[PDB]
């Protein structure tokens, strides 16, 4: 599909989970003037992470939704996975940086469409395990799609979970996955609810999941992973960001329910923040 | 390092697995004088396939012995592997139509170099799964190598077999192939007894793997499933008229039912060798 030949670096645009994106030019007739794409590869290949790739390769091929990042296409353990170049970058990025030009309306825009990205990957029976500002890419002020499937997962044909590892983002997971490894749609809604949180406290640092789970831990002998399952069994949650309407917070606090069944569905989730967003506008 | 613009096609050497190879020549010159090669490639190409034979690439390119057709280089999914040309072709064909010129001795001989380059394979933990006189090809009268690896597999680092599954020549797979799809060094031992077997029948149609276990068998279920009962019972291949004692016992050694039972190739190595030594 695309030649490396033809492939120029630019710039780093992210780094992590054992990869890296770049951005790129194609130009395949030399003349500086080819297209600008995201060029996705593996940092410490192994075999088993190539196979990681391969299925988040075919993962994202079989996505075509508006708010998911574009597959283009694969260069030929130096396999690169290319994909649109989504110029404004991590929503979390760009919210820290733009913050005073995006009230509680813009907010609920990029919340409803992280949900409708989420309810298609619902449709495919994928769990995400990942979902962040950070995973959130910006194309224009009016658009935002998921952009890394690194952690993706497809639900086996006979369960609606996935049991799995590394370092992980444990200030979004949900008390199962934390406890037993379970990976389900109902552990993705969870991490909305975190996604949420982001967005309303503004990405502030002071304010971010892991600074407020520490200070409500303390400062034992014990880990933090141990420290987070006994905090969350007690209804240790994330406090309400400072002005986040009652709707918004009530959201949160059923994204973050002990019980996988009394969680909320992305299609409730996308129906609730149109309508607060439609009510505020 | 090979481009296609250079590789001149010449004939057809062999095709199935998915795959065909080709005698090509490579006139980046262009004087028909450039070096003749073995291109082979995919034919009903599926990314899973393209995986396939890319690890098949990259394990003939780590090895490098006597009794192994020689990696060349890779041509540019069209992806083509380059190896060197054996002029003879596939001891198969060349046994089938030489045997009035080639006597027991020589037969251990290939014997001799089909379990040096087994054992070799033993030393990287590969497992080639497909060890048949047709996956081996000669060189000079006195010289043969293993030429395809096309359903060769890297042993994990934990387990001393691996677990596979399309079309498969199930008349040389062991008990433990068949039921569990297991693959393992035992599996390949297993598998050298019915070259044996071919090279000591002279690849006589009549007496072949398939032809014998076909008689053996005689129904209501599928072959596999027969020939998996006729093993369990010990059913086993015959002596092939005028086979040595010594090497028919090497054949029924490699067909016991106990993997742990089965000799190594260093093992066979040894005494296929002082057999040849002693017929002089
Ligand atoms: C896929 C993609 C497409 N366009 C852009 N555009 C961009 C980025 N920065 N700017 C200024 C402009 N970026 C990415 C991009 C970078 N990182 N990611 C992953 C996280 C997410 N989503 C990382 C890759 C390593 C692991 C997670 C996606
Ligand atoms: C790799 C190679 C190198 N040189 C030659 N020389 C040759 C062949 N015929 N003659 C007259 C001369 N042949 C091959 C060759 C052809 N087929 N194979 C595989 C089976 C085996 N071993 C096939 C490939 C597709 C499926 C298995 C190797």
């Amino acid at each position: 599909q695309f030649e490396e030949r033809h492939l120029k670096f630019l710039q780093q645009l992210g780094k992590g989970n054992f990869g890296s994106v770049e951005m790129c030019r194609y130009d395949p007739l030399q003349d500086n003037t080819g297209e600008v794409v995201a060029v996705k590869k593996l940092q410490h290949s192994t075999e088993e992470h190539l196979r990681d790739f391969e299925r988040e390769i075919e993962i994202l091929k079989s996505l075509q939704h508006d708010n998911i990042v574009k597959y283009k296409g694969v260069c030929y353990r130096n396999l690169k996975l290319i994909m649109e170049y989504l110029p404004y970058g991590s929503l979390r990025d760009y919210l820290q940086k733009h913050k005073e030009r995006i009230d509680h309306i813009k907010l609920l825009q990029y919340t409803s469409q992280i949900c409708k990205g989420m309810e298609y990957l619902g449709t495919k029976r994928y769990i995400h395990r990942d979902l962040a500002t950070r995973n959130i890419l910006v194309e224009n002020e009016n658009r935002v799609k998921i952009g890394d499937f690194g952690l993706t997962k497809v639900l086996p044909q006979d369960k609606e979970y996935y049991k799995v590892p590394g370092e992980s983002p444990i200030f979004w997971y949900a008390p199962e996955s934390l406890t037993e490894s379970k990976f389900s749609v109902a552990s993705d809604v969870w991490s909305f609810g975190v996604v949420l949180y982001e967005l309303f406290t503004y990405i502030e640092k002071s304010k971010s999941p892991p600074a407020e789970f520490m200070r409500m831990i303390g400062n034992q002998g014990q880990s933090i992973v141990t420290h987070l399952i006994e905090l969350l069994k007690n209804n240790g949650r994330l406090p309400r960001p400072d002005g986040c309407p009652d709707e918004i917070y009530m959201i949160m606090t059923e994204c973050w329910n002990n019980n996988v069944n009394q969680r909320p569905s992305f299609r409730d989730l996308a129906l609730r923040v149109d309508q607060i967003r439609d009510q505020m506008a």
